[PDB]
């Protein structure tokens, strides 16, 4: 049973841009480089995020993460009952991402995911952000979470909720134009509100957005006056309607944007599903 | 399995008696005007209650929430297994509803019930009472509850628990005369001490009364003068025995009754089953 | 400089009567009959209340309580360097009221008052009150507060204020019918709100009431009860502006009215002397 | 000794915009209208702000609370002997205020000055905003505070700390062109940070801003998008250097701006006086 | 300004019984021997009780602590300008009793007194209790308390609260006889209920009984224990009306009795004087 | 279901070596000598650690604590599905350990192994340590840890997972040298981080160590010094990356090393397992 | 009145060495240099200590800070008083230093020392360490402290406490051979147990140490094994037995010691002097 989104990876035109972003505007700890790509950190784990060079500018490929090898295992065996082409990850593959056992598969659009077990922790080397940032909210919320854009919805959901196991937190009829109402729907597999959002938006990218959650007001505060400096900014601060969280939207050197909030709301087991006509109670006036 | 009393809905003679009656005296939030009637609000859900112009002078429907779609379907089958006619809400009166998805039915007595999910959550209106109104209680515990009067309390008991799924909390045999005592049955479908009470009263109306439970006593205190005012208070301030709501009631324009508190207990895994012999600790003076 | 309200004692014409009002309406503890009279408790101190058989049917004297003999020198003091007559009372009378030292006197319209130190605690017999009460708020608060009834206001609040060290908390402005308007004065000498107020309203007593406060709802929702039953409300339950006292008065059996309350707010250094125009927030509907 | 920062008053040119723009936009309480103009609430006081017609457009002028009585002598005095003209409120401007004593004057620049004692509570009228708001922080805060715009600030300072008793908090060199650095002086009363600052700054109008602050960051959010569907923003979203409060700044229709915050930091007794270069941690932007 | 009672010596004819008894029974740390005799710990400090051999068997000194030079010199002159012959403490027996200065007296009936400042810490050398104790309560309360027995209350009242400074707490009317009634007074010169307590009791000793106070009720019961195998309890468990301790007396080799408790309340700021007619709220029958 | 590890035993060469180490420098309770040999406690246990004369200087056999007969009953039922040979301890076996049942066996490689329910408690012989420890960390925890060096891994995994129960928490890759890593694998049975960690390395030993952990700080660095007066110090403190405990590593007198620490991790049910490549964050310098 | 230590000054051979060695093994904060030298940062202030070219290899000067000017006024008048040569700092030596204003004077051996108030906060600048330390702990207790070593400790003492108003917290005799016993005397200004020491240690430079305090013990621990590779360590962790400090020693390029602490304890109202026989409870062990 799938627990976290664990990592991310990039395929990008310029990685020295990429690089310079996340550390500086961001405040993400550079890792090092290796055959895995410039590796980034954020909590304990030896990456989060890797960049590597790339031509599509796009999120490459996800991580899930599964407590054990007996998870991975359920997790194998759901995928090739329902069909799914499962590879067992390499030796080679494995040692690449630092992490114990893997399986590889792509979701119905294409996009590479990658479930594994026994990451790399390296508390021996603490965390120390690229830019003043409290902290990153992780443990077990994992990474936080990403908008999947999909020509059709019902087969996303069907592929992630079916098959991956990820359960629906909420729905927001996003009114695109007068003759345009699309739904995005949040799903969540922990505490976190939303792990993977999914809508039908005419995007030439594989997400809409990637999110950093950090500890404190002030660290989003910094780092908006960071990213607007260079004119990046492509919402203003604001609220969501459903997951609660405050913050502000930039756009990364492939045109993929990431969200830096705060304070989100976690969902429990008393959570029903809800619908919402607005996605922001306040703020995040686009600027775009 | 149902969570929680999610909405009402009034048929009354006189809407502006009402309008003005729940915003003025209760302070609930009026949200607009739609084919479902005058909205009232009282959180972050687009209504709570809705009223209608209609002759019954009473509660017209009441609806359920489930937590998503396969609540939905347990639900629709339980009651067709038991022999209840269901029908499949049309998109029509789930978008009348605000709702995503509901199954509408009746008890054994007629009234008109609804099991719906994923309603509509509006926190960019950000909830403001129409009178001087700390807050009102709702969340995991719903709307409040309603005593629903039948003629055959057992086929009322068996209906409501063994198909709806309601658990008993407590009974209170009402002394209504020395020839006359009739057990009243408190149930629970979550942590509120009673959703929903039974009793074979001999009134005109489908319930006894509804209940709206504030944030504080000076909630209560200050509803109870401006009701007072009009003389409309038909029990004075008390104390229940069994779920120790501190509460006075008051008549509406369509003379079922509401009752308005603050403070009451919870039910939790610990609970025992009991019985009362008066419905009061103290207070709640009829003074009808 | 006193510290609170020590004790008080009645007169009254009806000892039976008073008895049974206090300790079965009230709740509180009967301690024997001494030369000092009928004696009730209401927390570890010897005796609270003292009940005398006598004419008047009001309020005989009031004690003063300072922390030891140094204090009570200091007022013997500022009591002389006045202009009052003041007497030491002697051992008789110290044993009488069970205290170490006491000076007597009178205000300046003839209520006597006695200012002591070192009253007598019985931990030895623990409180047991005489109706189900939780318990009584005494502590450094003192035993509660009275309105004292005067002809002249600014006289009783320059002997109070300058001679007895009261400090003002707040004044309420009594509309007493379109040509009367009478100020009541509330003064404190702890962090209770006030243990006396003065006001000049046309009474045949010397204080309009006294009151006792207990330390949940219920307790003053079981009183209200207790006294109801009797027929002797004289106000509805309710909240005052000032001390956000919620209580309720009743009539004893000598015409004075007692006050029963909880959840009084406190003064602090941050205190600022405020003025209002109604004594109560809601509630206390006169039924006299 | 001056506790905070009382009232104030504003004279306008458009009554009726600003009866709007404080509802509507910021949430204020309408407390009806008077001699003293229309009165506006934020919490228990009977009124915080009146707006009269007027031709100035600008603050008119501003009252200081006392404790008690004793408190306004005091500060008579201090007047007094600085060679201060006061005059002693009669009975007429007290009632127009609502307060129970007075001194009227001005400060060194002509701002009239009002401290008084002994302010109206309304407990009985329970505060209801005019927007949603969850609630203003104002107790021992008092109202907010004001930037005072003044000729000269040495004098300006001499006048608020030696005679009025004001204590400095911090100065920002404000950097305002290549050859113009003028200071603002920041200065307490009580908890809050600053209930008044001075500078120097080339402006027609007596004051810069007045603040008020509110319970939550929503409180916030939302007024900040209201106010912006009119364009009267003139400062983004932003955290101040020295009193940490998170705030936005809007025009009112006087010109004169509003700032509406949130988590400003408090001065206590370890407090020491600091210098900063800049006004903002981070936002803040002039969008002016 | 005494802080508190810091250290006792006892001179006794058995000092291996009273090294068995303390150390074995009450669980203090034996701490070596030295000139000052045999020294035991129950805290940091490097001695609190000393046992020299003596013909008296009986306190032969004990040592108030006062928090500096400064302090030990206004005490000095406290008692010259009392008329007290003070002696100047020789670095002889600073050396012995381990502190940095200090001067001896005798109170008004002959027991050596003396007051110094810094003692020993010996937090290298953590304290291991020699029975099973959780720990005793000192810290800013002091080792703990004793009663003199005095032949003249008054004397030794002046004395030690119009010299030493110690203020009253409370008094307790000991009932020793029908014909004979002896007033017990209570007196703190910190947070502890008392640190001394003066009665004119017909003893052969200095004092009737030194007090140790423990962490826990266990603490409490499992000495009671090992002191009853050997006959030596004095007085069963039981609670004082007036520090609320929860106590036992037991018999130390020199007759002398010890009281070992736990749980006793503090004196505040706001402590008045009261009187007592029972020592002892239940418990504490005499088995002597 | 094992619950914990409850006891352990020692056969040493030199048995008042062990007694003096045990007791003097790690702070244990010497709890007499029986014909389980000598008994030693660190908390209301009858004991939890013996040491007989033996010629092995090693572990001589380990308990495993199930919570009743029920849970004995479980295990001798795994074990023997599993092909291992149980020996149900007889009545004498029950009685030199003081527990109520119990079964033997051995694991893969030999060790003695006993799984034992209702042990002995002693709570009328309260604990007191040799030493001064404020105390150790057992309860729901059990006794702490040991690593069982093995000369195939695999094998001992699948024995302790598969047949007894344990849970993986993590592994370390420990270097050892350029051609060696050898994988730790850390196994928890309850909430401690790992009750059991197993690893090949080449050791003369059945385990690396044995840990015990204690309440503070303080209690590690005065065990620290003790220890190191006599050169037994292998490793200064450190941090261990896995549990986050912080201790220090010592020379039993049999040359196998224990580990004294403070302030480890609890595993819960969000845990998942991880790898690390160091098994400290800082210190733990080998002084071997 | 002096609040506390604000800011240090090093005249160092090596600036660059002094460079990497605070902000890589340390974790200070890089903040420019200006011709006040290479500033560091721990916090919001500018800068708290700088580094200057100077052949003295030693502490250059200290600041200690004022609250406001009035404080200013005071000391240098305190100074006066006494004989003291006091320069008031000239604006270009306040700009420098980036304060309001300040005074200059030396202590009776010739140590620089200045006297401020009005310091510049940087809160725009976010403190970002220069190695992963989870903060510093200043505030209300200054920068940390230092021992002042003298050849006459008297005339130190003097001239610390009775001129700039310093107060003992306690003494420790220092036994630096068999015919050697210096006494250590520690003084506060403040919570922090001491911001100055002194002591007549025959050591070639103005201090022996000062010390900076981290937030947790991690912080320590990880900067510990980081100038353990260089091979700086002096002395072990260990614990203080006066303020309680964990803390390891390390030297600087200068010669001068760093003492890298936490978890000291703070001093209070009630406290008391004392003396030591020891600097340490445990480690500290000297590996110079
Ligand atoms: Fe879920
Ligand atoms: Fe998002
Ligand atoms: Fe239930
Ligand atoms: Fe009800
Ligand atoms: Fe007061
Ligand atoms: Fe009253
Ligand atoms: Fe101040
Ligand atoms: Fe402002
Ligand atoms: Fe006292
Ligand atoms: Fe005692
Ligand atoms: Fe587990
Ligand atoms: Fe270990
Ligand atoms: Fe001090
Ligand atoms: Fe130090």
């Amino acid at each position: 049973s799938i627990r976290s989104l664990g990592y991310m990876g990039f395929a990008v035109s310029d990685v020295a841009a990429w690089r310079s972003f996340l550390t500086q505007k961001l405040g993400l700890m550079e890792a090092g480089t290796t055959d895995n790509g410039d590796l980034f950190r954020i909590d304990s784990r030896a990456w989060r995020i890797a960049v590597q060079q790339g031509e599509v500018d796009d999120l490459a490929f996800a991580g899930y993460e599964v407590a054990d090898a007996a998870g991975l295992a359920q997790m194998a065996d759901k995928l090739k009952q329902a069909g799914i082409a499962v590879t067992t990850g390499d030796a080679s593959l494995a040692r690449r991402r630092g992490v114990t056992g893997l399986i590889t598969f792509a979701d119905p659009f294409g996009l590479p995911l990658e479930i594994y077990y026994g990451a790399s922790e390296v508390f021996e080397k603490p965390f120390l952000p690229g830019a003043a940032v409290s902290g990153f909210l992780t443990g077990e919320q994992g990474l936080g979470h990403f908008v999947r854009c999909v020509p059709d919805s019902d087969k996303a959901l069907a592929f992630y909720t079916d098959v991956l196991g990820f359960q629906l937190s909420d729905v927001i009829d996003m009114k695109m134009g007068p003759d345009v109402t699309v739904p995005a729907y949040f799903l969540h597999c922990n505490e976190r509100h939303h792990t993977l959002a999914i809508a039908a938006f005419p995007l030439p990218k594989r997400i809409h957005h990637f999110m950093l959650e950090v500890a404190s007001l002030d660290d989003v505060g910094f780092a908006f006056d960071r990213v607007d400096a260079d004119g990046l900014i492509t919402s203003t601060l604001g609220r969501h309607t459903n997951d609660h969280m405050v913050s502000f939207y930039a756009s990364t050197p492939s045109g993929v944007e990431v969200e830096y909030g705060w304070s989100a709301r976690t969902v429990d087991r008393s959570w029903v599903v809800v619908r919402h006509d607005s996605p922001s109670m306040w703020g995040h006036k686009s600027v775009r």
